[PDB]
């Protein structure tokens, strides 16, 4: 993280990284990609970063709104099948992939002359196989059986990206939620929408509809200073030039910098009690104990003495009439009851348009994010 040391100690290796992100959340995938010391450019959908071996590891351990990190093995132009085979063929494949890696090719193409993507995939598999091939001289034992470099070439406007995935599943599964589905808050929003509040551990926190849990479990391992990826594996651990010492020590740096004394006043809210104790039960598996008071909790029943907190709610929104009759009528009550409480301060992430006006009161701040509007009252 200083990002002083001599490049020599990870093998003189240097990689072009990229961290992926939904369109509007780049800015603080850049942020937390210049926490961890590396120097980010921003761009639509990807944070671009060089890095070693190292970076690798701590990427994946550290960034919560990130939704992969990937190495970029190459970037050109080309408006012929032909010549992206000869520019692909051209990049060094052989210094990642082993003469036993399975290497699957994904597509996409915006915007371009070489629009097929299965044309695409095609090409660009038959220059790689070509370009192994050629320098593990047609050796009988290249064969696709160990570890995992999936693959994809994005083209957009004929400027072709070349990319490995070092993630495997997306980050977003930190491992604390398997088997639930994905109606729930995306766990990378749910770090954006704590991110983007004012809030630090040493207050209150609310989520009054929390369902099974996931704006607080991702409110605590930002308040303990937890890496998101602490309990889960990554496909580049299976690679045999990325050293498991590298990712040791990874993991006992996310040790060392966890704060996990310091104390959470963090209460979930929902009406269901069976999604209480799904709550309850995903923030074991997330490591935080019951750090978390998870309650069935209508949000005209709370009360407290507590100040300066943050509420921070996305609430299910069906579009049908009885559904949004029920979010109306949660809106309102929220809006009564956080009237009670003038010295706290307000989120909420809703596709209801009529949200102010229920809720009572114009938002301080209107962030658009994907179509969804993260309505903000600043508190003092």
């Amino acid at each position: 993280s200083s990002g002083r040391e001599n490049l020599y100690f990870q093998g003189m290796k240097s990689f072009q990284l990229v961290a992926t992100a939904a369109s509007g959340l780049e800015a603080i995938v850049g942020k937390e990609v210049a926490r961890l010391g590396y120097d980010p450019k921003v761009e639509n959908g990807k944070v671009y970063f060089e890095g070693d071996l190292s970076a690798i590891a701590r990427a994946n351990l550290w960034l919560r709104v990130a939704d992969r990190v990937k190495i970029v093995v190459g970037v050109f132009k080309a408006t012929t099948f032909d010549e992206l085979f000869e520019k692909t063929k051209a990049l060094p494949w052989e210094d990642y992939l082993p003469l036993d890696a399975q290497f699957p090719v994904a597509g996409k193409s915006v915007k371009s002359t070489l629009y097929s993507v299965p044309d695409c995939q095609a090409i660009v598999k038959k220059a790689i196989v070509n370009r192994v091939s050629e320098k593990y001289r047609r050796s009988g034992r290249l064969m696709e059986t160990g570890a995992l470099f999936k693959l994809e070439v994005s083209i957009l406007k004929d400027e072709v990206t070349l990319t490995i995935d070092t993630s495997g599943a997306g980050l977003h599964k930190r491992g604390y939620r398997l088997a639930q589905g994905s109606a729930p808050i995306k766990e990378t929003m749910a770090a954006a929408l704590v991110l983007l509040t004012s809030w630090h551990p040493d207050r209150p926190f609310y989520d009054p509809v929390c369902g099974s849990g996931t704006i607080p479990i991702e409110a605590a391992l930002i308040g303990q200073n937890i890496a998101p990826g602490f309990n889960r594996e990554f496909v580049s651990e299976t690679w045999d030039w990325m050293p498991k010492q590298v990712w040791a020590d990874a993991r006992q740096e996310a040790e060392d910098l966890a704060n996990y004394d310091q104390p959470l006043n963090i209460i979930g809210g929902d009406i269901d009690a069976r999604l209480i104790e799904i709550a309850k039960q995903n923030a074991v598996e997330a490591g935080l104990g019951d750090l978390i008071t998870f309650r069935q909790l209508q949000v005209a029943d709370f009360q407290t003495e507590d100040e300066y907190g943050v509420v921070v709610a996305n609430p299910p929104y069906g579009e049908r009439l009885e559904d949004e009759e029920a979010v109306r009528q949660l809106y309102r009550e929220m809006g009564i009851v956080y009237k009670r409480m003038p010295t706290w301060s307000v989120y909420v992430l809703t596709s209801y348009e009529l949200f102010e006006e229920v809720y009572g009161k114009k938002a301080t701040k209107k962030r658009k994010l994907y179509r969804t509007d993260l309505y903000q009252y600043w508190g003092p």
